[PDB]
DNA sequence: ATGATGACGCT
DNA sequence: AGCGTCAT
């Protein structure tokens, strides 16, 4: 009772860009706005592979992954981004650098750790502290939550129902009470609506964002209201909203583990996890996942915001499928060349930018036949940004796994280049 | 014939 | 070190 600690010490929020690379090719090409579009991977097969889907185009089941001619089949009039080609390879630079962009008026509010291409987690506690000191235990207007939901609340048009349960949480705020774990997460929404507004007044983007006690409730809020929409998930929702939330819609339970949760236990929603024991938890899942989801099913979750706004590893990589599959000596070295200088050029420009260096190389190949990433990883030093030196050693370094040959047996599906290990300088 | 990339766990 | 998991 008195004694147990209910996960309501810091407020985190995630912020996750709309459509991301959609967004940056819509705002590149005005004649994309407000269309159904697609951002698409390479051309000659099947129209490309698509990566990127706007909400309009989404109405017609559009999807990721999808192929370019098929999605033409379900949206006739979807238009198309490509994605840079450069060596024969996808090049992601201009999503990188959007990111970026992103990511440097965040930090202007808060520590962020950067979680993806176009997310970040926010730790929102001490800038909220900081917010309550200059409010005189004024009341928190509606007008200052103009995008936000409550989850759970209220308790017939769209954006009514959203001020409805807005009225509902507001009113019912102990103002007065600097501590008040609902009151912070309160503010933590009135930050993030500003952190919304400064992406969207700096670099034209949208996005969405939750407002919760940890990065998995965050995470999850996020996802409650998309596009352009933030969700705030209390302490005190965590029961209703568990009760019919499939186990693998939470972040790290969406493979191979939630689905022993719920073979072994018999059971599909988060919410049923309250009633085991914490040994009994950790007896079918492990110590560390017991623990973790004792916690967890209770709204509880202590995983840090990471100040890390850079990538600890930089890599390149490209799939060789089928009849494409890489089978001579000189095609295996051709393309560890291309791969090297993509991934000089941005070593370099890493260098120049973060002041660091890498110092590992990792190379990882797959073969023709294993369902796996990869079917092997070696490494070897990083000494010089050179593409010539790195795809040398790149082949020193896997030239045995070749069975016999001119030729390479078997045939490589997968290259991919990773460099490591960063020390300052 | 998805594809590109990145974090972290286990041993 | 090298492999496996999970994610955007
Ligand atoms: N299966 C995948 N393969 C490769 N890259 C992916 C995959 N899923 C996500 N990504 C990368 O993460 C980026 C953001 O993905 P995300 O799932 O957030 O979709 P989105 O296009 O931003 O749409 P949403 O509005 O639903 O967030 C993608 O542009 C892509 O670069
Ligand atoms: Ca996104």
């Amino acid at each position: 009772g008195p004694h147990m600690a209910t996960g309501q010490d810091r407020v985190v929020a995630l912020v996750d860009m709309d459509c991301f690379f959609v967004q940056v090719e819509q705002r590149q090409n005005p004649h994309l706005r407000n269309k159904p579009c697609a951002v698409v991977q390479y051309k000659s097969w099947k129209g490309g592979g698509i990566i990127a889907v706007s909400y309009e185009a989404r109405a017609f089941g559009v999807t990721r992954s999808m192929w370019a001619d098929d999605a033409k089949k379900l949206c006739p009039d979807l238009l198309l981004a490509q994605v840079r080609e450069s060596r024969g390879k996808a090049n992601l630079t201009k999503y990188r650098e959007a990111s970026v962009e992103v990511m440097e008026i965040m930090s202007r509010f808060a520590v962020i750790e950067r979680a993806s291409i176009d997310e970040a987690y926010v730790d929102l506690t001490s800038a909220v502290q900081e917010r309550l000191q200059k409010l005189q235990g004024q009341p928190i207007s509606a007008d200052l939550l103009p995008s936000t939901y409550i989850e759970g609340l209220p308790q017939v048009q769209k954006e009514g129902m959203r001020k409805q349960g807005l009225f509902q949480w507001l009113d019912s705020l102990q103002i007065d009470n600097l501590t008040s774990p609902d009151l912070q997460l309160t503010v933590g929404a009135v930050i993030v609506e500003e952190m919304r507004a400064a992406i969207e007044r700096e670099t034209g983007f949208q996005c969405s964002a939750g407002i919760s006690h940890n990065k998995v409730l965050a995470k999850l809020a996020c996802g409650l209201n998309k596009p352009n929409r933030q969700t705030l998930v209390s302490h005190g929702s965590v029961p209703q909203l568990f009760s019919q939330m499939p186990i693998r819609k939470i972040r790290s339970l969406g493979g191979k583990l939630g689905a022993s949760v719920i073979e072994i236990l018999g059971i599909e929603y988060m919410g049923e996890l309250t009633q085991f024991t914490e040994s009994q938890l950790q007896s079918h899942f492990g110590e560390k996942n017991g623990s973790w989801l004792y916690a967890m099913c209770r709204g509880i979750e202590h995983d840090p915001v990471k100040p890390r706004q850079l990538p600890k590893t930089i890599g390149c990589s490209k799939n060789f499928p089928g009849k494409t599959a890489l089978a001579t000596r000189e095609q295996v070295q051709w393309w560890l060349l291309q791969l090297a200088q993509e991934l000089e050029e941005r070593l370099t420009k890493d260098r120049n930018d973060n002041d660091r260096v890498a110092t590992q190389l990792v190379v990882s190949i797959r073969v023709q036949g294993d369902k796996r990433l990869s079917s092997l990883r070696r490494c070897c030093a990083l000494t010089r940004y050179d593409a010539h030196k790195m795809s040398h050693d790149a082949f020193t370094v896997i030239k045995n796994c070749n069975t016999s040959g001119t030729e390479w047996s078997p045939p490589l599906t997968m290259l991919f280049l990773c460099a490591t290990k960063f020390s300052a300088s």
